[PDB]
């Protein structure tokens, strides 16, 4: 797998409380990311995984990390998603849209015969260093809270060596 | 150009009158298809270009001509913007997604560092051949009475050998 | 397709009011062209689609736009058809004659078993960057209208940055 | 990641509760697996990874999943850790020794510059698809019980598609 | 150069009196033909080596030689230059038109930066052996009369083998 | 074999009286060293072969000469086996580790299928030159003797050049 | 063919009037050059062909053009067969020798089963500029005077450039 | 190393008590082997190595042991060697000529900078696997009672499946 | 050197004795033949070599030895040489023209940068197989004494194998 | 063959009157050298032919000719055969050994199915080119007669350009 290696140079569109913004790998430099890679916007499961990690937004913006969500939908995709689903309307992180994969194929994480992402969620060091994965397959619902416990054992270890 | 070769294989999903279906180039053998290309779904620009064609639909079916459009979203995202613009909403003919980008590279018309296909339509005869392309850049718009104009040309010309419109 | 990509350097004669001249990708630098492929000269159907821009050019010639037909006969055989044709006679604008192919192959247009370019034509911008394209098969003709059309909505655009027609 | 992949064929030996024994490819077909690679054998920090697994492992007997940890040490290593470690002790699945690595690569788990496992876990369906995967570097424990939450998912979904 | 080898497989277009025809190697097995090259249709020099061609044609045909006629023009301009030009009116052995350029690359003779063949002619026996090549710059003119002798030494060690004329 | 030829840079850990080293080419130069490889830590069989240098280490100490020994495990269980056996007790000299299988393929001493080194003993003098190569299949012992006898030898001729044993 | 492309370097010897001489393409720039090459000396067939060219020659220096009649035998055969041969005796021009077949090859002109060359004739201007090719299977003859007009020609369009009626 | 790998195919010829033979890995089959290499015959250190493995063929011969001793001279060298020397007289097992170096290449066992062999033992069981290796440099004797001791370790575990000495 | 391979197939003319024959491997094919290259015919040096083997070809013949001459003239320039040099007059064995270079190419004779063969004898017996070989520069001449004592030396060991003294 | 080719570089070990020494192509620049190959040492045969040329030395010394005997056996081999054979103990000249075969295989020499080199001798000139080639199978004997005048013959040659010996 990619467990500590260093993420790659990407330039993606995203859509973020309203407005579309750029993201580089220089916005991730110096903070803590959670890159939440998923399959497509707009199927009709509620993204419950989508949602619970919104419930722990603002403690995520915390301890310092940041969220960026993904698929290879577009940025204009995500807003109008943002305001026909109330789930996801709560989302007040980055939705990066990734038309053309590299992203994905950054965290080598896409489905080549369907141009989707993988449900995987990778967490990222202020040196760029992936220090958590997990993937799951479609049904098998990824946990926040859980998600936040491997942060927190992250940002440990980090400040105390060993 | 693709000009006289022939379409394809493939295989997608689409949105066709509130339904998901399954489109392959099995479908278009035995018809006259239009394929339309464009960059994306819910961009802030109204897709009068895919509503003029949808005002044209009834006299091309009335031709036997079936229409396609295509682009890199998924088919869920069609639905969705199917049912949210009102122009949108006009269309009858099947909605194709193509995430993996494989029919818009079959048809050589991917715009790579994007992601999204470039605005064209091709003209496709019962035989599967390309009869009439037409690509234009972001802004420059397609006029469904052209292309129109141009079917009944093709269909005429595949029904009267050696003579020309 | 070659949509938003830059015209390659060539160099053909061509034959011109009368004249023999030279043109080159020089030439274009800085104006907006149209290069109006056609498969041969002196073919028996009329030429009505060279006839249909000529109508035209004085127009074009207005909006500075620069008019180049091309095929790949000689440019002595353009100005013998010029000479010969009354519908070709008309024609003011460039008659480049590209015998080696390069020229029709720069726009990957060539129909190599024959040896002669397909019906395409492709409109140019002052930079060197292709706008519009259109390719039809034999017997589907190209309205002169629809191409004045495209050049204007390509003169917008690129007047005003961030906008559609 | 490997997810929604089948697994590679394998024969490596193992130490399990006393005995030496042969695993193969073979042994997980039409078996829940879950697959818990750990980097060696006799560190210093007690494994509280496996000891948890362990602890969870009769439940685990269960629902029907076999668990089969992986390190590249020898099994005659891990019979020795047995009975050295306390917390080794309690451990009644499968230790498979990988010397040669062929396991690990299998999973594409290999520390290359190291000779060791990464710390990851697979989880696998009675048809050799990988279900779930989890990754984290040094210092970032896996949670037991969390793996369960994931193979139950895995299961009710595979008994009730959708 | 190519002198006693075989020629090979080609399939072109021609005008011949009036009319379009197909011509192959098979419509040459058997006869003796005579493969006569130029640069183009339409220049402004007298073309007086093809009707001097012409001039000999009646006196070919009694001993049994076909003439072909070859540029990389269409055949379509070689209707037109037969009815524009009162010398090549003159001609009723077919011209040959080879825009894809191949019957001039099997007989080595293209000048690849022009696309234009180079003023050769080659004198090919019933079994398909060059026996006489004969190629010139512009200006020096390619002679009849001494295309005939040629011929008819040609012919003679044909029916007298191991005597030389 | 690979007498003769000079060692390979190389950095491993190991386990030396107690404590964690880092040993490198660096360690070996200027040195004799004999590196013991072996295929595994804590197999059934009384590791007599590694007490058995153990037993002779003080002499080879004392002729400068220091050892090695190598197996494709950690540092980590050379520290548990040490404190686990009597007889692996009783060694004082470095027990490196060498899970990546780097040095033991440096000497080209692996069995592929088992990721084990083979039963392999080479002597090094302070050059870097291999001047001594014993190698033997499982349950055919290696005599600590007979290794110390070459090693005599090999220093004496390194004394004594164009003489030999 | 080699029409209109500059002759290579070369250096070979010959017979030339009771002497052994060198030829290089040295000699020839500035001049008129007629290479003539031929199978072999002192065949049983009267060189008629190469005692035309002799007839001639007194004229061709007239012309200022020089003659270099060529074989793959060596200058000794020359002068051999030039004292034999009543015909070859006549012979004042420069008979050259070429063994190795690198003349022969430069002008691509060697029937390589045989380690002959063939029956070519070539004119090459004052700037080493091939300008008539002439080749011919055996049996069929080479005419002089057909040479001396080709080359009377050629000089005549080098001094008046595009003067043709 | 090679050990635990299958011996090659060879045929080399030798010398043997007096006579000429033929030796092939056929001759192996079924048998122990020791493949005892050396530099060359004739050298002025006095061959303790050849005359220490003597002395104790008989009672390798009572095991099934046969010997070869292996040098890139050849037979004839060996014979000669057999007769000028007191302690080669003592030879009554093979002495394998290998001028191609064909044997000692199958062993990887050449000098390629001095065409000889290195001083390299090898046991082969009677499967033709090599059992145990030893190789030294100049000057660092091989001792045939380790020799012994080692092949008859080798026999044991060989008839003991699943021990170890 | 090509010693003791087997001579390759050839297909030579060749003049003999007042006429043109045709030699090939399967006229050597039971006889012992010596194959006598030269650089060429009619130099001005004394073709004394080639005398001095007509001097002793009866005597060869006598021994059942065939004698062919070669140089890569033609048999045309042979049979002219044999009129003109007395010396070359008295030669009865024939006289092979070797133009292509293949058969002094087959004994790896050429001087390539020369297309002339190097001074060298071969000697082959009744089964191909080349038994000596001799070859000298320039001035170095060959003794045909020494050329005889060698063919009866190995019609001898042909006879009496290994019967040396 | 070699003839007319520089020698290439070597360094070999040899052994010459009772003592080793070296002998590189620097030993040959100045002087003539005469390279006499031979398959093997210690053959049953007689070594008449490096006898012969032994009994030549004092005269071919004079003549300022060094002789190095050159076979794939090793210089120890060489010095014990001198010892051995009452007509090898006639040599004075340098007896080199070639165990890698590099010089033979420089020569071209080798039999590489037996790592013997071919009874071939190679006569040397002081810029060391090749003057001279003899090569014969087993028991056609090399007169070392024959090879004492070839030798002056070519001393001649160089010594008086342009003129045959
Ligand atoms: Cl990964
Ligand atoms: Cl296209
Ligand atoms: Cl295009
Ligand atoms: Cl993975
Ligand atoms: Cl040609
Ligand atoms: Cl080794
Ligand atoms: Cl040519
Ligand atoms: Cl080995
Ligand atoms: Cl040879
Ligand atoms: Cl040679
Ligand atoms: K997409
Ligand atoms: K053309
Ligand atoms: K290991
Ligand atoms: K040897
Ligand atoms: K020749």
């Amino acid at each position: 797998s990619l467990i500590n290696t260093k993420i790659k140079p990407f330039k993606n569109q995203a859509f973020k409380n309203g407005e579309f913004i750029e993201v580089t790998e220089k916005d991730t430099e110096g903070r803590w990311s959670v890159f939440f890679f998923y399959p497509a916007d707009f199927v009709f499961v509620c993204p419950t995984e989508l949602g619970d990690v919104a419930d722990h937004y603002e403690e995520l913006q915390k301890l310092g990390v940041d969220v960026y969500s993904v698929s290879t939908d577009t940025h204009f995709t995500h807003k109008a998603w943002h305001s026909s689903s109330e789930t996801i309307a709560k989302i007040k992180y980055a939705m990066i849209g990734d038309p053309t994969g590299a992203l994905t194929r950054n965290f080598d994480n896409m489905r080549e015969d369907e141009g989707l992402a993988d449900r995987a969620t990778f967490v990222v060091d202020p040196q760029g260093i992936i220090q958590a994965i997990e993937v799951t397959a479609e049904g098998i619902g990824r946990d926040a809270s859980d998600l936040l416990r491997k942060i927190k054992a992250a940002q440990y270890v980090a400040a105390h060596p060993g």
